[PDB]
């Protein structure tokens, strides 16, 4: 019953470098990191694959306008991926998508979610994810804390084969917030998780322990 | 696990968002038939066949007697097989739903104004009760506090009902019910309709049209 | 699974009432049966047949000893097989709980002013114990708080036993010990005739027949 | 499910109130031993048999040393076969109470003044643990509060064991104890007899009587 | 259930400790190894004798260096086969941590100063993360918040993980930890000797043994 | 705007000697301690007033059971003692006399209060002071501190110009809990009142503070 | 506005943490007077002088009966003529603070370890209450509960008198005293010193010279 | 009534942001000082003028010794005469701020990270007190929740200081800090410039505009 911990990138030296620090479920792709990327998803999505050790779930989004389109779209990540999360922007078009992608048996999750009963709609359609964006949510005037916390409940009590994944974030005290309201998932983009890296009290604590110990015995080493 | 509904016997409203929403069924009253203008003989089934053969529906009796109710509720039973029959919680009301549970077919209790009468639907064996939120608001009540206090007893007191709230003017009337635990709800038109649009999210996906295509030169996958 | 009961021995309101409520059972008290002057080897099988010898029977002992109110017991299970028998929570009336517990007949601790007094016959054995919920309040104290306290403290420390409120003015008191977690409760006959009509639902269901009519000439369907 | 207990060693009460009172058994101390002025294998087994042959019965060490305690249980064990004993919470007595647990030897953790020391009673093997409820009060802190901490940290850190609440001035504090979740209590004597005979159920008892001597003219069933 | 630790390296205090208090182990960190002046192949040994072959014992990795880290938990898990490796949670610690996960070898995640570093230990598989409660007061943060924060966390995002918290100056501070809900912690020796004395315990100790000469002539049973 | 700490007793010698210790405000007698004393008012009256130094407030029951009579009790009591306050149990007849009494310019309590609602009666009529029966209404299995919560709060509403003056203790916990729910006066019986006299954590601190002195000074004195 | 107090009788300590510390002034007490080794017509003008003047100084009393403290408190004043007499609060302590009221000298009740006891030596007259916090919590209670019921009787039953928490192991209890809204404290040097230096501020102060040094060659100006 | 700064020492942004916002003035630190590259008797009066003359100013001192705070708020002075001084808030810093009130100079006491340091720099004279709030999040806190004990504090205890909130990332931990009451905040540039953009706004400005063109075929009043 684990959280699952997710990298928002497509850079793949980053994605290469992080997964030996932290502990990632995979990573999280959107067209506008793709793209920042340069490189296409049928190298970009084996290239990020390659870099978590083959472990760990990859999710990319459709592009297409209509539901039809975004099924389409759907078949060609899964061909790339054979086990990629298929993100839809929950528009109207995108839950007929999920809807009709629950048919098709392809796991989906619904992105660029700003309200909770938006959040809620996608997984009565059968997503597996729903990805409110809390700091766009803030942005907009609102609180993407308190759309966590109420999308989180109400997928626990009216759709719990669905959870949170939690998304867009500018420090990482808004995703301990989200966690600290039971959201079961979350992905990080870059600078966030790098400040996660630093805590300099630790650094001093290890720093005494190491003069005490080459102090009575004649040694920094075990 | 919950069960939206659509309030509504429009046939064309339902068809399409039947394609939209996950809709588990669609519950008729008097007035959206008669504003159909179209007999429940023939609008009962454009509905069931409007969300494509799956669904639940559910139809008002409207006799005023118990065993008046009866006979229509087996009426409604011919023409739709495993229709849910739906009678206004009144002391003849809650006769008619005693009987029916008797008779094995599945009841709704409407037009509950009243926690404490939507429980006595739900015991008489009712398994869904439909407190009306946005009357209960205009007579000086609490909706949103009678479907919370409904959604309390039937959990504690008549485990086999659920909550199924109607009677909506915005979308959040029907958030704030979820929120309280409620584990069904019905649509009007005009409110499933708001939950279609949303300004930011197709904001965000022109931004990704955009990117995509400065990198990639196309728009597509 | 609640279990709702009136609190009467007219036997013509049970017959009437049962048709409508969906009633568990009658309790009957000393004053009630007084009021009916008909005795408890009459007006007990009569109570068992309107309800159609369905639904549970409660009827309480008149003596002052433990032993007593075993015999007392003993008599009304000899009228009626299956009766529960209501024993004030006196000492001597602990005493006969404990008595009766070990006898296997059911009762109910009844008479309740406070929660330790009640939780105490729970304890006892008593399957029920009835708060008087208005007389409390007449005291001074809570009929509310006590009936909170009192399922708590069932719930905790005695989780045989159910609370069976009695003793109310207003609906509203009833709907207020079910929110409480209060399992079953008794209702007066004049609180069971004003959970019976609502104006509201009245105007609801007549606006409907008013847009059926038209729309296709007819009320009917 | 929840044990009731009499913190009394006089004999004549214990016969009088296990008529009336649903008790699990007997809780002795030192000075209630010392206030019946007989020894401990004369006033154990009267106890055991006022009770009617069921009922726990528990008994204090009364040695400084933790290996003298643990003889003081051999010695209170071959009194009475199936005694619990109580050690009181200092350092030697958790050293007592962890080699009893051994040994076999069912503890309680008595004289406890703290929700820490008496966690850690029951982290060495009490069974039940006995915070001085009123004491605690009359020290400058809540007796109650440190009841509920205890009661908390039992559940979550300790499960096997229970708070049993002694120490009482008033039916209230029993009452209170009993409401934050505390599984065992023990009432002294006057307690006892508070939580027996109220007036108002006399009052109502003797009402029912007389009408229903006004209607019948009977005084029994 | 709980599991209580003493953090200390004296191995005279751990053998004198644990016959009074109900250990389930001591951790060690590198300045207490130091200020024991013994190297760990000779202490480590010797705390677990002191502990009479049972418990848990935990020691800190040196290495700076992921790679580093792993070698000197297979050296100290070939010093006593059962240990726990205590890696302080530095980006290096959080590899090293995942590393001795693949490994099999059983994790504490140390130093931990906010309850999100402390839950990402717990996801590189660390099997208990270590909260410096009084440091983090220190740092004019709250140490009870940050254990409060860390053990929900765990408990619903890493839920094979405990909080054993560490760094204590009351036994306050720890008895609140436990009331958070920290499933382990680890005492500092004067902490534990705070809780090991109660003055108003030895009065009524005293009370007792006065009652039971006035009574019986002489104390002891 | 201090709070007002009365003893519960007609037992001269006993308001004398806790007098000398505690910050009373005055004495509260009632029929039973007055017959228990087993001395006519006209004679405890001025004792007790002359055992609390003159200082002080007093309060006496009546006697009479209807409305005119209990006037008649009033004024005879204040015949005695010219400022004492007069004790009216409320009652319906009780609040007449209350009526009255707040007509004739005679302080009065009303005394005898089971409920929060009779409690607020009584001040409305015109009693300064209302007396709910803390430990009794315990003892019949309700709470007297939630009616003393609630009756303060009515007062302050609703009557602002009376007080609560609890009465009926078992325990001085009782007693903080009514001050702690912002209860205005309380009247301690002698037991209680003997309950608050000694705290054996403040001796022990004591003599640590002597021993240190003497280890120091060798003097145990300034 | 808030009165912060050293709680020492070290001279050096007292004249160098003034220049620090906003203090208010000094609390004595017999154990720190003590220690300090000089009697009390020496070290209180040498703890003014040490304040440059300014600030109150407490002290306590050391006689046992109500007269014997009066007489110290008036050789007290007679050394420091503003001086505020601590007074123990026992049964003779309040009976001499009531009489030093009487004669118009300031009083401290001091060692109360329960919110009544505070509250009583307020309604005596003193002008400031001590709970002892630190020692609270050692005899299992809460010394942050004290003070927060202590706080409220104060301001509403005997608004003349402040608050002054004392008795402190960490600067944690201190903070959590001043949120119960305790308005003066009185510190002991250890904590005291706690309370100033903070490493993440030095960090950011280094920076802030970095930055500058690589903007301007300089660290100044 | 509030006191919105911006953090910057940008001149050309504090003039561009001048226009849109109500600035009461400009905090300066030196890290942006410095990543200006223009000493402080360059740039204090330019960003004066950029606010139109009017306004506060705020800038740090950067000696060691509380003597060379005083000295260097002296210099700060004379360039500027009504700015405000912020002094971190260590030992020397809290020496400085009293010799500062004791000069009639205004200070800030910045660099605070936790409440009990805040409320020292202002029972010492600051004016304002400038809790990191990001920066406290960094390691491993909440600022928020240090903002809203801090802004007690000083309303309690030293009501004539004001909490100064600064270090943000986002506006909506700035408008967290408003919430709790933080009487006064600084932001930087991008979190300022996050506050001037509002989608749904400028929508609903143009679709008033399009109906204003479709009903009178112009744009304009
Ligand atoms: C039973 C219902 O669905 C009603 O809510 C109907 O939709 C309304 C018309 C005017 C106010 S409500
Ligand atoms: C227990 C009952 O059946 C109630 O009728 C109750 O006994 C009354 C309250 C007020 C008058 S009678
Ligand atoms: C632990 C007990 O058994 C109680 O009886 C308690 O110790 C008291 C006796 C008298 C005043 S408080
Ligand atoms: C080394 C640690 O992690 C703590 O356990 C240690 O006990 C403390 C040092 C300063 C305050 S507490
Ligand atoms: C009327 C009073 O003033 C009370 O003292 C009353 O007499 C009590 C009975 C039991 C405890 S208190
Ligand atoms: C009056 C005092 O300041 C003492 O209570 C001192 O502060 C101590 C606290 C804990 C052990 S000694
Ligand atoms: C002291 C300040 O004025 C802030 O700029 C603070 O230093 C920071 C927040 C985020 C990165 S640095
Ligand atoms: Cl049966
Ligand atoms: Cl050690
Ligand atoms: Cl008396």
């Amino acid at each position: 019953r684990s959280m699952e911990l997710y990298l928002d990138t497509s850079d793949v030296v980053a994605v290469k470098a992080l997964s030996r620090i932290f502990p990632l479920a995979g990573v999280t792709t959107n067209p506008s990191t793709i793209a920042a990327g340069k490189k296409p998803l049928d190298v970009v999505l084996p290239q990020l694959h390659e870099a978590m050790g083959g472990q760990g779930r990859l999710f990319a989004t459709v592009m297409a306008t209509t539901a039809e389109g975004m099924v389409n779209d759907a078949l060609k990540l899964r061909s790339i991926i054979a086990d990629i999360v298929v993100k839809v922007p929950v528009t109207a078009e995108g839950l007929a998508a999920i809807k009709m992608l629950k048919a098709e048996g392809i796991p989906t999750l619904g992105t660029a979610v700003y309200g909770a009963a938006q959040g809620l709609l996608s997984a009565l359609a059968g997503a597996e994810y729903v990805a409110p964006y809390v700091n766009r949510i803030d942005a907009q005037g609102g609180s993407g804390i308190q759309t966590v916390t109420d999308l989180h409940q109400l997928l626990k009590m009216h759709a719990p084969q669905a959870k949170v994944l939690a998304a867009s974030f500018k420090t990482p005290r808004q995703a301990l917030d989200c966690l600290l309201a039971g959201c079961e998932s979350i992905t990080l983009p870059l600078d966030v998780a790098q400040q996660m890296q630093s805590y300099p009290a630790v650094d001093a604590a290890v720093a005494k322990f190491e003069q005490d110990w080459q102090g009575a015995f004649g040694r920094t080493s075990i």
